[PDB]
């Protein structure tokens, strides 16, 4: 319908408004330049100005973990603003908005990760840096363990060849999940999500006319993301317990507090 | 200072904006008319149009309890809007805004109750009804038990002879408490509260020049309110467990969920 077309483009513009790094920009950068971070000395150089311009850390692995936290916390703030633009999200009681974000932002974050990833690494600092996967693999347990599964997910996710207009609806659908623990107005949320998902099905058909089964494949990706984040949360809670000298940003603490 | 004077008047206007029933209006109505609800048949008449124009109930006590819930849920919504007008409250992360409201709205509600109370009853439905205390006392345990302590608090509170401009700062100070369980940015909240409280001390001195110790007496009232609401929450959780056929509004369920 033309509502669904108008709805999709509204969500897309909210996405363009709230996330500076898009898949389109990242793909232009990746295909052809970013400074390559691939060891401790190029990380130092990157911090010295080439890429970037952090609680005290004692090892490279925790230092990288802290950069991870900086970026995800920023992306949580962007997603909160984005969600305010999803029709009827702001009509929910504030505590439901908080529950939806608490349980959805990291699913959305690890979906958006694929936009800035190739099989060899990811873009950092707004395209100006590229961190190699093989360097992240060089970090110690459990930081390498919490990183690599996200690459695996992301490279498979990129096989679907989504673009930003698809992703904007996908992320909105992730945030508006009616089965989050402790929601109050489950039917409200479900209805909003159903509007988003019908818009997504339509948009995918218009945008990828020759792609068969793309919509159910994306619904499956949503479930895979839930599982990915469940296991992520498990590793973050564990790191909190075992890695006493490693800091968690208080927003991430709150998100993982009593999660799953 | 004149900041503190400007701050106080900003909070006052936010209060005038968000709560239709003020102490000033209620005192004009009480002093001299509202329809008097004092038994089951005058409650029926009031519902028939004289005052009002509810999940299914089987007894007068639960029916009154449901009216209680209607009003408090409305007042929670007004307080949420009010809080958005307290300087820097909206700058807090959404989850902290939710924690502050969760733990503060009923303290604020049972403070504001005194505005519409005299020793004989309270105003309902925007001054058009007056429910007698002795009728509320006629309800069965535990509804009479959850009602009477609020009257006792309120009549003592009215002995302080606060007016609406005092109350607006008092309620703001209640919402901005830095010791709520689970807050993230405790120092932020404390600082905002300290601004509110210095404004309150100033405002009280300007408004009640001959009242000695009024400010520490109000701080004590805040602690008394915390205790009142702690015990209230205990009785609501108990009613939830023992009174299986009695409904709780899902917002009240969320507020009392894991409270104290
Ligand atoms: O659970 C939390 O919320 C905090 C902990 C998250 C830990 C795992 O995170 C990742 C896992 C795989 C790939 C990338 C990231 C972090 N990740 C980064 C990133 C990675 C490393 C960085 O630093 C260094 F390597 F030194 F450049 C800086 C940013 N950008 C991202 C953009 C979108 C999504 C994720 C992004
Ligand atoms: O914990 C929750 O959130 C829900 C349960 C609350 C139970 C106890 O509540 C009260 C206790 C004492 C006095 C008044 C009220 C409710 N209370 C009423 C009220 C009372 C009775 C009513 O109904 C009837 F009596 F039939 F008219 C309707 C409204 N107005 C209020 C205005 C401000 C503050 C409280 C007000």
């Amino acid at each position: 319908v033309a509502d669904l077309k108008a709805f999709s483009k509204h969500i897309y513009n909210a996405y363009l408004k709230n996330f500076n790094m898009t898949k389109k920009k990242a793909r232009s950068i990746l295909t052809g330049a970013p400074f390559v971070i691939h060891d401790i000395e190029t990380l130092w150089q990157a911090e010295k100005g080439l890429v970037w311009k952090l609680p005290p850390y004692k090892e490279i692995s925790v230092h990288v973990f802290y950069r991870c936290q900086c970026t995800t916390v920023e992306t949580v703030r962007e997603l909160t603003e984005f969600a305010k633009s999803i029709p009827s999200f702001s009509s929910l009681f504030l505590n439901d908005q908080v529950t939806l974000l608490k349980y959805g932002v990291h699913e959305a974050i690890f979906a958006m990760l694929a936009s800035i990833v190739n099989k060899d690494g990811l873009l950092v600092a707004n395209g100006s840096g590229f961190v190699t996967r093989e360097f992240l693999r060089s970090l110690r347990k459990p930081f390498s363990d919490i990183i690599e599964p996200k690459f695996e997910f992301a490279v498979k996710f990129n096989a679907l060849e989504l673009d930003d207009s698809d992703l904007a609806l996908f992320i909105a659908a992730i945030i508006l999940c009616g089965d989050r623990p402790g929601l109050m107005n489950v039917p409200r949320v479900e209805a909003i999500q159903d509007t988003i998902l019908r818009a997504l099905e339509f948009h995918l058909q218009a945008n990828h006319p020759d792609a068969q089964y793309l919509f159910p494949k994306l619904l499956q990706k949503m479930a895979d993301l839930r599982q990915l984040v469940t296991e992520h949360a498990q590793m973050m809670q564990r790191i909190k317990k075992t890695e006493t000298e490693t800091s968690l940003h208080p927003l991430l603490q709150e998100i993982y507090k009593d999660m799953y």
